[PDB]
């Protein structure tokens, strides 16, 4: 169950796999099984990590349908590989993946925004091996994300009234047809790397919650006493593991032998003086070193983690007993050349951004990212709602069983990865599924999410609160949203309706907020705004100019800042991103405060000003 | 002298210390050695391999002059690192550094754009290590690239006359300023790794050549024999080294085993039946394979390279005995996010963009590129200017020993890193130095260059041409360009003369032309262009418009298509990229035919339709 990011000590090395590979596409439900035999036949050139799609402008890549094939060779010293457990991991294969080492195939996963491994310890052998990777873009009515079997895009143009155009549209080339708002982007977008443990026991999973806080300081910077635990999971096969925690000076603050009882586990707790806490703005790492012992060590690994509590109370968002108030945006994992390959240069400054607008906090839309970006949200101090890719869904989907299996695999896999990070405090798991309607509707998407938001929080040895993003529909037939620990909505009222009336918006909007009112939850914003080209200006702004997008959210802030309940803004979007084409996607989503390129637009200087003039604790 | 990349095999292991390190700026002209002894105090987060400047929008890290400290910690298993030479690499670090292992100083290197290393076997040990590195991005009169000690930056604007602006620049905030047009992105740009190899003894530097050609059929895909040599260089302490010629299956096609002779060497010549040429959009690799012999195996390394010819013969530009026409552009290393930062995605879309404009070269101004991109067009068959970082030279750095040391370093440096690679054609020793003007000017600067062009065809075992890029300059009273291998001319007839008027540009050109027709030499461009912001139009196109950058190109193409001797055609630039501030440089130098995002302007489709209709060989 434990997916702990490779790490090199004296008892384990990593050997990355990324570079650049050898790559072809191949067919819309098969390829050529016998490439992975031999070398790829006439081979294209492709960095990795990263998406294929924007990576050769002589083919249309974006338009591909199926699968595509990566392959390299590697070799390694045959000291490593003496008497270790050999293990070949990918970060990410988007979405689906069959894996062949040697021309044995190790196995295959799906799901395309989360980590899987496998042992290859008798596979490899020495000198060159060939590793050959088959990637399966394809999405459907099973997937997550959801595509549609057929019909259109999302907010797709269509005149089916017209003959000529039912005809045509039967015998067109086939296509992913997403029921999401962004691009299909494939391939291997995430790290390739194989790892050693030992082989006869080794440490598997380690999970660090905060149980309790005892005399937290004014400014929550410390408390006086601070009550954490620890679950040590082994593989492998009087054994004890040894647990150091380390300060930000790595000075060893506490320590602890504890017994491995059998699946064998040691757990325990630890206090912890004086401890310093994570905070929003002001965060705070300490490391937990896991020591396997036989003064020699048999296995180690480090883990990082923050200290602080996530509690829901009433209409308040509880940070270290601090009532939060949640600045920011919706992401996604894009840029130019790469699509939604992992970066950590545009990961680095994307933080130094989000400090630059004065935010603390974003929302992993629509799919888990990179490991890489919660390391540097941990030691940069900003806030994350960590989402599931169950996008585009609806009640065809709710009858499936193979999606509901889908989906608890990604709500169990984001939580085992992602639960020590302490910049994470709430669960999202979907965004804007159907939940209104007539009949059973309602009652039939209820019955579906329920049991995965105890899930949730079965899953999550913190338990933080679980959320659901909420589409803007008929909230009065809703009965889902209203039963989350924090009420998460996506409103677009004054662009997708009510179209650049600012008034009636705003008038709409306080219809709702007054129904939201007497729910009693605490209330945020995970998505509103409005596209706008960087460059078009008027001096009484309309829709697609700099100034509408400025006063959009003037005139929406103003009115949630009168409710004390309101406990967050997060906007859509951070920044412009690449989407299937359409009449309503200029060069992709221009929702964006920012460029594509990452450069302010007028309402992000405003949003800057705002920002800077609201605390991350009292605002209400 | 060698510096073979880093490779993984039987016999060694490269351990990748890339990823998120800590950074901290420091001074003007120091930085607290004492960093080196202990973690970094409130580090900030840095990408490695990228430029810093890009990376924190908190901070204006553009504006900075002086010192940067990077630093991270890493642990490797102590049985891998044991009986192993242990070397430390820097793939680049600009423009200087201070390397710092556990507080030891390993030694400083200048020289921002070419590899170095150290022997860190005795400085390394078991558990963490700290590797702190210092690096300086301050350019002056002593600098490769050259920056100006004071004044202005490259066409830079002044009212010198006015006394206030005079005494406000004597207090205003220290600045670089570059003698160049590129911005002086700095940091750790490439990669960094530790690798092991043998310690008694390995190989250190390996050389293969093309030597002769006989019978090479007519499309030039085979010749009847090919003689290469190979000369290879070992390292520690009857011995002897085996070398395979593997062709593109895998297949031994050649063997010999040769004498190694005590400075450790073994030199010889084989002979290779039919073998497979390396040409211009149709490349072919050997592997090389090198072994040192004690049936087992000491040492191994595999070195790529390709089989071809390059002959400067009258007025032509002979590859595998055919007369070579360039198509292609300067390019840079430049990107929105990772700056200067080495980045593979890009890398390889771009070499696929070159294949969409049907280019078959490009020159790597104004510097040595990331090892990768070369490996890249070697497969790829595009070939290669290679040119080192004197840019910006003039009179007072003739006179300056520092630089000419620093001059023959980059130069020794670029071949001995480059010369395996068949993609490289031709050697650059400077871009637009002064080699113009009247007294003993002309002189001073011919006798500076003459022994720099010697040096680059003693180093380099193939002997490829060697060149020099000249500034449109008074050619006249130029006498150093003329005695070049290959003339390389930059000129902008139209935009910074005679700017709009194409009919005069082209008569301009012509009469410099009839000059060049009678020194009898190879010509071609490596520069010309003009600035195009993307989105402006005209019916009768003017200066910045997309319009005129087409029409400028088949204005002066047209010209140069007259001349049999005009054996090339290299524009400036590729793509739009950054640069320092200024009143001509709209958020960078515009002169690309694609966007910085690497999107096709008018004239990247005209000169798409144009370079498709240019074969590689026998265009002239
Ligand atoms: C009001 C009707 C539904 C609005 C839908 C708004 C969409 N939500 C999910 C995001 O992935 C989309 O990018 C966003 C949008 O189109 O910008
Ligand atoms: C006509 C004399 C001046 C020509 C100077 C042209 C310059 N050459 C070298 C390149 O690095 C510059 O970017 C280019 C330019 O400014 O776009």
């Amino acid at each position: 169950n434990g997916m702990l990011y490779p790490q090199s000590n004296d008892s384990r090395i990593v050997f990355p796999l990324d570079g650049v590979w050898d790559f072809r596409t191949a067919g819309e439900d098969s390829y050529p099984a016998e490439w992975a035999d031999a070398p790829l036949p006439e081979p294209l050139p492709m960095a990795v990590p990263g998406s294929y799609n924007d990576q050769n402008d002589e083919l249309n890549l974006r338009a591909h349908y199926g699968w595509v094939v990566y392959q390299r060779s590697f070799a390694v010293p045959s000291r490593l590989v003496a008497g270790q457990r050999m293990i070949l991991r990918f970060d990410a294969a988007t979405h689906a993946a069959d894996v062949y080492l040697n021309g044995q195939l190790l196995g295959s996963h799906f799901g395309g925004f989360l980590p899987f491994e496998f042992d290859v310890t008798s596979a490899l052998h020495a000198g060159e091996n060939l590793l050959t990777v088959a990637v399966d873009n394809r999405i459907g009515s099973s997937t997550l994300p959801v595509g549609n079997d057929a019909g259109t895009a999302f907010m797709g143009s269509d005149n089916a009234n017209v003959p000529a155009v039912a005809e045509a549209k039967k015998h067109a080339r086939r296509q992913n047809l997403p029921n999401f708002d962004f691009f299909n982007f494939a391939g291997l977008n995430r790290h390739v790397e194989l790892y050693t443990t030992p082989a006869d026991a080794y440490i598997a999973d380690i999970a660090i919650t905060t149980e309790r806080l005892d005399h937290i300081a004014g400014d929550a910077c410390t408390a006086a006493n601070a009550l954490i635990a620890y679950d040590v999971t082994f593989g492998g096969d009087g054994r004890q593991v040894r647990i150091s925690i380390l300060d930000g000076e790595g000075t060893v603050v506490a320590g602890v032998t504890a017994d491995i009882e059998r699946t064998a586990k040691a757990s325990g707790e630890i206090a912890i003086r004086d401890a310093k806490l994570w905070n929003p703005g002001a965060a705070y790492l300490y490391t937990a070193v896991a020591e396997l012992l036989p003064s020699r060590i048999i296995d180690a690994y480090r883990q990082t983690f923050g200290i602080r509590t996530v509690e829901v109370s009433g209409t308040t968002f509880l940070i270290n007993g601090k009532p939060f108030y949640f600045k920011g945006f919706g992401k996604h994992e894009d840029s130019y050349f790469h699509g939604r390959g992992t970066d950590d240069v545009l990961n680095v400054k994307d933080v130094s951004l989000i400090h630059w607008l004065h935010a603390n906090s974003f929302r992993t839309s629509h799919y888990p990212y990179a490991e890489s970006m919660y390391d540097l949200c941990d030691r940069e101090g900003i806030v994350i709602i960590d989402e599931v890719p169950a996008v585009g869904m609806s009640w065809l989907q709710y009858a499936n069983p193979l999606v509901a299996e889908r989906h608890r695999e990604a709500i169990r896999g984001m939580i085992a990865r992602d639960k020590n990070h302490p910049c994470i405090v709430m669960w999202s798991i979907a965004n804007e599924p159907g939940l209104d309607g007539d009949g059973e509707r309602p009652r039939q998407a209820y019955d579906y999410f329920r049991p995965l938001y105890e899930l949730a929080h079965a899953s999550d040895p913190q338990n933080r609160p679980v959320t659901l993003v909420c589409c803007q529909n008929d909230y009065t037939t809703d009965i889902t949203e209203r039963t989350m620990d924090v009420v998460c909505i996506n409103r677009y009222y004054g662009w997708y309706n009510l179209s650049g009336d600012l008034d009636a918006a705003c008038h709409a909007l306080n219809i709702e907020l007054d129904f939201w009112e007497n729910i009693g939850k605490p209330v945020m914003f995970t998505e509103y705004g409005a596209d706008t080209i960087e460059g078009i200006h008027g001096t009484h702004g309309e829709m697609f100019s700099e100034e509408f997008q400025r006063d959009y959210y003037a005139r929406i802030n103003a009115e949630i800042d009168k409710r004390p309940w309101f406990i967050g803004e997060q906007l859509w979007n951070f920044a412009d991103f690449a989407t299937f084409q359409g009449i309503i996607r200029v060069e992709g989503n221009r929702k964006g405060i920012l460029t594509r390129d990452r450069q302010p637009k007028m309402a992000a200087h405003w949003l800057r000003e705002r920002w800077a003039g609201i605390p991350d604790y009292g605002y209400k």
